[PDB]
């Protein structure tokens, strides 16, 4: 109704009552302006942050959005996988006191891919649900592990009370042409991740995803179907 808010370097989308979409972007000389998508969700007198900002100032700003717009303490923020874009402000979160969370695997990773491993490591069952008590009072965020990807180590989370479910860099668009860098990539699973990972919130209407906006479940049709062509 006004629009979507740039605040610092950063976009902010609210995508229901009390959930937001943060987008910060990173230009690449040839590639124009590449967009990282996270999520604020604000729970009762709390908020809590799904992914950073590429770097730690744009984490920092995310920061200061949400004291600003929302004033509520962050209680914690969950990191999908190991990489700049979901993992880059590591540092500006601990700065800041809150707690981290990340799949024990990502921190595992975390060293080589030279970044900061979260305080805290995720668990995750042979259903692939995160184990309750590594994910201590997550409120709404039901964190699943759809086993190796995009990456090895990624995971995704459902907002409960919404219908928002959030696949990371694990589905593309369901436009998409291509599921773009496969290095860290397993190929011959990636299909039946990304179902997975459908199954696993199949109540969700709207995936949010990494690099682009908002979309319905055919994002995860889609992107398993390309996926197919990989096995
Ligand atoms: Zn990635």
């Amino acid at each position: 109704e006004t629009g979507d808010q740039r605040f610092g370097d950063l976009v902010f989308r609210q995508l229901a009552p009390n959930v937001w979409q943060h987008t910060s972007y990173l230009d690449m000389p040839g590639f124009g302006a590449v967009a990282s998508n996270g999520l604020i969700v604000r729970d009762g007198g709390r908020v809590l942050v799904v992914d950073t900002a590429w770097t730690d100032d744009q984490t920092a700003q995310i920061l200061n959005w949400i004291k600003q717009e929302i004033n509520l303490p962050v209680a914690l923020a969950v990191v999908t996988h190991a990489h700049q874009d979901k993992m880059g402000g590591m540092d500006a979160l601990h700065a800041a006191g809150i707690a981290t969370y990340a799949n024990a695997l990502s921190n595992q990773l975390a060293p080589q891919e030279g970044m900061v491993a979260a305080q805290h490591s995720l668990t995750f069952a042979a259903n692939g649900w995160v184990e309750p008590a590594t994910a201590p009072n997550f409120g709404p965020l039901k964190v699943f592990y759809p086993g190796p990807g995009h990456t090895s180590d990624n995971i995704t989370v459902g907002i409960d009370g919404t219908d928002i479910a959030f696949g990371g860099c694990l589905i593309k668009d369901s436009k998409a042409k291509s599921l773009g860098n496969l290095g860290d990539a397993d190929t011959e699973h990636y299909a039946a991740s990304a179902r997975a990972f459908g199954a696993a919130f199949p109540k969700a209407s709207m995936i949010v995803m990494s690099h682009s906006a908002p979309d319905s479940r055919a994002a995860i049709t889609h992107t398993a179907r390309m996926a197919d062509k990989l096995r």
